[PDB]
């Protein structure tokens, strides 16, 4: 699945990993994260993530 970078801190949202500590099971697509999900490291909004693909 896809990976997304937090353009603030460099955290990688890996869709394969999810973010279980913050309520997100492995395999959750970035688009499906709640609108108010934030980077677990720096707190940046979803707007601050870049999909890692051309
Ligand atoms: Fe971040």
């Amino acid at each position: 699945m896809a990976k997304w970078v937090c353009k603030i801190c460099g955290y990688i949202y890996d869709e394969d990993a999810g973010d279980p500590d913050n309520g997100i099971s492995p395999g959750t697509k970035f688009e499906e994260l709640p609108d108010d999900w934030v980077c677990p490291i720096c707190g940046a909004p979803k707007s601050e993530f870049e999909k890692l693909e051309d």
